[PDB]
C-alpha cells in the first residue's frame, strides 16, 4: 500500500490516464485517484519505483508520500 502525490494530476482525463496506466503495468493492482487531494494510493505487488518509473514516463512524476 503506497501512495503518491501527483501534482500534474489535474486536467481532463489525467486521473483516467493515471490509472490505466498503472493497470498496464499491473492488471491485479488496486489504485485509487482522489483529484481534491492529487493523491493516488496502489496495491501492488510492483516496487514503489516502478510504479513511479511507468507514472513519470507517462508525464505524470509523482512524489511518494
Ligand atoms: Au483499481
Amino acid at each position: 500500500g503506497m501512495q503518491f502525490h501527483i501534482d500534474d494530476m489535474t486536467c481532463g482525463g489525467c486521473a483516467s490516464t493515471v490509472k490505466k496506466t498503472i493497470l498496464t503495468l499491473d492488471a491485479n493492482a488496486t489504485v485509487r485517484t482522489d483529484p481534491a487531494t492529487r493523491l493516488v494510493d496502489v496495491e501492488t505487488s510492483l516496487s514503489a519505483e516502478q510504479i513511479a518509473a511507468a507514472l513519470q514516463k507517462a508525464g505524470f512524476p509523482p512524489r511518494e508520500r
